[PDB]
């Protein structure tokens, strides 16, 4: 589909047999999601924002389906202000910036 | 134009008189720049994201043309660590998403 910006990009993802609302954000190299129990091995990983560096848990390989569309990616879970939908997945949907 | 997601979405902007290059941000509510000294009145604010808040410059009705389209509106100037154009400008342009 075509969004628009007027509000904030925010979709249904679906994770670890979940449902969970998300932010579509092209300023994301990667994909963060709050504090959540996913099944599989993980290891520690730090990432920086605006605001200085988080702690997150780094799970690759996991599947993800965004408004329908499959992904299958790295995961960071930690400790961010909102869950987002960074470019790794982005590229995996299919999505671009249009203007 | 259409722009992919495989490398961050980075264009060229021309904002105070001045060419910089800038982060297309569909996660960023506001627009924030680097340290820039801009002529007129502005308000403290400040911001959030990963990692916590920074000390931001709010100036208003700020002219940035973003690759060759024009967009006026709130400009956040501080510590940044790059220039990010968020929706508040992006919606001006006529800036989807698309998958
Ligand atoms: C030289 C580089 O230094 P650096 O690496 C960090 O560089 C950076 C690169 C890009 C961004 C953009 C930020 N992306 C992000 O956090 O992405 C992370 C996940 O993927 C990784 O890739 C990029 C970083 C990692 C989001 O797109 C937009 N954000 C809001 C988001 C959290 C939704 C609440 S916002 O900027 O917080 C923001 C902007 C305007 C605004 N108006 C009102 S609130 C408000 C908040 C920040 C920093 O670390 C040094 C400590």
């Amino acid at each position: 589909p075509q969004i628009t910006l007027w509000k904030r990009p925010l979709v249904t993802i679906k994770i670890g047999g979940q449902l969970k609302e998300a932010l579509l954000d092209t300023g994301a190299d990667d994909t963060v999601l709050e504090e959540m129990n996913l099944p599989g091995r993980w290891k520690p990983k730090m990432i920086g924002g605006i605001g200085g560096f988080i702690k997150v848990r780094q799970y690759d390989q996991i599947l993800i389906e965004i408004c329908g569309h499959k992904a299958i990616g790295t995961v960071l879970v930690g400790p961010t202000p909102v869950n987002i939908i960074g470019r790794n997945l982005l590229t995996q949907i299919g999505c671009t910036l249009n203007f």
